[PDB]
């Protein structure tokens, strides 16, 4: 009943899981889904839907939200944010469980989106970008998204501030959180951002002429150079949202009594990151990792190294797991190998689970939807550079989804290592999307070799 | 005042849709889904669910409902019943959809169950029983089950009367309606009912020693003679109740401004029916049938022919579709074959759909649960009495279902044969039991 992990758990939370050096990292793979967690609750209604989870689990406590519509899962209509804040624990058999401490239904009459979350010691902070008008309409509006810090305490009470993004954003049209959850690094909570920025604003000029093309293993692309580069630059600029340079960004805020307090924006060069994109910050160990959606030409899941020094941060060149593709429109399917301009894709993050004894990110976890162009299938699995081992299908090849994100932790008192998945789900004729929490063993064949 | 379905419609609503002599029946077979369609609601919460449908369209237009839980689906927990009147129509692309004209959420204090619904002139007809305690408990109580009947107008009103049951099912000791809509014949309703009988009552004594023995095409039981008509008398009294005889009947009752008027109840003799279960009374045509659930040993779909005469009822042996199999507790599983005693089976009609030029009745269309033991894997086709047509798998194989219900109609200006199946079912993640209306078209080899 201790607002805390149960002590099976203390010091198997946010650590490096898996340091292997000789056995291959593809022999770890999921077992079957376990324990079927009911953490998360169910849509209010049966014709409405639960949708874009946000999960970030520190050393003491989880946080969790999603947001709730009551009629359908049309992006244009109210909805309700819902979030909580529990801790893992175990029954007297050793059976694990999500137990909430607080939660909140922040049903109000603003207008939530695209809301992340992360542990803090002072609970559950969340960063949302308040709106009323859609997002082609938002980038086509000069003026910046409204954005909120809010944060669910231990003590039960909500708390929000909005943020001046007159100033903060002055340079977007546009700008979201990453929806994936965000981190807690040197007295900060850092969030991965994304949007479009205003044409010949100081933050688009010094982006001018900066690109970068990222190969996938074993399959070169077949286009001519002059070709690529030319097509890559104009990844950033699709013609989705007209022309604007869709770009990503980590905002840092400090966390203490004063919601939003001193929010400092960092916008990485696009000489190392590709489009801007739905994210994840987390921190595994010592080491920080930026996920980015593959919104644009790249399929394989990315994992960009993250330094933070004060208030900004850098980003190096990322992790990429060739086999965790992700479904995309054409020519941006999950095969794609070339560069060119579109927004598709998926939220589905991996979790770093395997490191070499020198803290590289060697092996992660993940559930991703085993298609290459619809958004169905969800699988979980162990991938490497290169490989995917043993998979844990979800439910059914026609299983339909719209997001997914994995966080791994261990049992200290068993030695034994799961990773939850929680996954945006639905089927064919079963209603609306909602969001389901599974759980999987990570095993070892040892029979093997 | 019936507000009638679209023009494309009449004269293809509750005829004979297809008639020939000489094409094989499973020639024909379903296409697939052709749509979703929405004028079922979805449960009222995420975590609750809707079951036991009930459905049954006249010439102008279809009643629907359904049974609502608010948290889980425990047919225990408080419950509300939805009821629906509307009609057919299409879009200008000549889509075709149900549209809901009228419909009520009864929710009082009173837990009404097992509720069937019928398409009467003055709108749709209503039985269903009343209760406040399990089914063990009412069986097990000496007193009937009360019942009511009521009427959704087409105004949007419901009026509802209950039944005096101390006298009509003064012989049972329960009594439910059979679930499966119930039919408008000569001026009355009429609905399949079931329940228990006080022993030694005037209707019990009636049937003591009574029971009939269907076999399987050419799966003939190899038990001795003398031993299966024991196990077939004993089927009527299974131990899940006691030793009480579990009884099909037939209620009937004239339709008027007045519900529950003139009342009477039919009680077939078992050497016809098989032991009593959900079920239905359809027409089609100028014929009439009474779909019996597959509770007891008899696994293959069965139609007993019905005729009418002055508010009661006659059954006939019975239309058998060996392919049509529903799923079983041992030993009264898909493939049994003799005469033994159980409470198991689902409820899947099979909705008269070929014919004989004769009228004779040859194939039908459903939505049979393609499995052995447990109640998973719905599939629609079309049978005859041996075999089965080309299937359409509902979902997936680990998909679970409670009840099927199936209906056919034809859009006269296209003259396409369509069939509703609608299906209470779930899957493994997504929630609790939710009734789902599929619509497929009727193709043909040839
Ligand atoms: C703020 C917003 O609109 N978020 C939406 C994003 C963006 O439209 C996309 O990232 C832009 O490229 O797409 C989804 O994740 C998706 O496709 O399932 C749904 C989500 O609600
Ligand atoms: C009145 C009643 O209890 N009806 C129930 C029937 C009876 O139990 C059975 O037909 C006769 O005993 O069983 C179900 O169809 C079932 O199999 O789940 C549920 C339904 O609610
Ligand atoms: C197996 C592996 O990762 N080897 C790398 C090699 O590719 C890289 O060139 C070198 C320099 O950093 O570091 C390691 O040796
Ligand atoms: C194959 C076939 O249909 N044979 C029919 C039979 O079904 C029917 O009962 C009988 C009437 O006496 O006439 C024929 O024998
Ligand atoms: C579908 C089928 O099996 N039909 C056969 C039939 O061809 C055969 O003439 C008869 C002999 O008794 O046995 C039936 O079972
Ligand atoms: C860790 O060891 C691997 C072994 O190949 C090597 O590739 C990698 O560069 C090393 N990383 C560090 C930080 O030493
Ligand atoms: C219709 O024809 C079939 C087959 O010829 C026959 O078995 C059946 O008895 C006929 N029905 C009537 C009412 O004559
Ligand atoms: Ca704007
Ligand atoms: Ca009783």
């Amino acid at each position: 009943g201790a607002p805390i992990h149960d002590p099976d758990f203390i010091g198997g939370i946010g650590k490096e899981l898996i340091v292997d050096n000789a056995s291959d990292v593809t022999s770890f793979y999921p077992s079957a889904f376990q324990e079927h967690l009911n953490f998360i609750p169910a849509p209010t209604t049966g014709s409405g839907c639960t949708r874009i989870p946000s999960f970030d689990m520190s050393a003491t406590h989880y946080c969790y939200t999603h947001n709730v519509i009551l009629s359908g899962c049309r992006d244009h209509s109210h909805s309700h944010q819902y979030l909580a804040l529990g801790v893992l624990r175990t029954t007297a058999t050793g059976r694990i469980f999500f137990s909430t401490l607080r939660s909140i239904s922040l049903d109000d009459t603003q207008n939530r989106k695209s809301c992340s979350v992360s542990a803090t010691p002072l609970g559950c902070d969340m960063l949302c970008s308040k709106v009323t008008e859609t997002e082609e309409e938002d980038y086509n509006s000069a003026v910046p998204t409204l954005m909120a810090h809010g944060r669910l305490g231990f003590d039960g009470q909500y708390h929000e501030k909005d943020l001046d993004v007159t100033t903060l954003f002055e340079d977007w049209v546009a700008n979201y959180p990453g929806v994936g959850g965000g981190s807690f690094i040197d007295g900060r909570v850092w969030f991965s951002v994304y949007g479009g920025l205003k044409p010949n604003s100081p933050s688009d000029t010094v982006q001018e002429g900066k690109y970068v093309i990222y190969k996938r293993y074993n399959d070169t692309c077949p286009d001519e150079q002059d070709y690529q580069i030319r097509m890559a630059k104009s990844s950033y600029k699709p013609g989705r949202f007209g022309g604007k340079r869709i770009q990503q960004a980590i905002l840092s805020i400090k966390v203490s009594t004063s919601l939003g307090e001193d929010p400092v924006l960092t916008v990485p060069p696009n000489t190392v990151t590709l489009m801007g994109a739905e994210g994840r910050i987390l921190t595994v160990g010592t080491s920080h990792f930026l996920y980015q959606r593959g919104s644009s030409y790249f399929s394989p899941a990315l994992l960009y190294p993250m330094t933070v020094s004060n208030k900004t941060a850098t980003l190096h060149s990322p992790y990429t797991f060739n086999a965790f593709t992700r479904p995309g429109s054409i020519p941006c399917q999950a095969s794609a190998r070339c560069p060119n301009s579109c927004v598709t894709g998926v939220y589905t993050d991996p979790y770093p689970l395997i490191f070499y004894r020198n803290h590289t990110l060697r092996g992660v976890f993940g559930t991703m939807l085993d298609s290459e162009q619809a958004r169905l299938n969800p699988a979980s699995a162990v991938f490497d550079s290169t490989s995917r081992s043993r998979i844990t299908r979800v439910s059914s090849s026609s299983t339909k989804a719209a997001y997914t994100t994995s966080t791994c932790f261990k049992v200290v008192k068993t030695n034994k290592t799961y990773c939850l998945s929680i996954a945006e789900i639905s089927n064919t004729l079963f209603g609306e999307f909602r969001i389901v929490p599974l759980l999987v063993e990570i095993l070892k064949n040892d029979g093997v070799r």
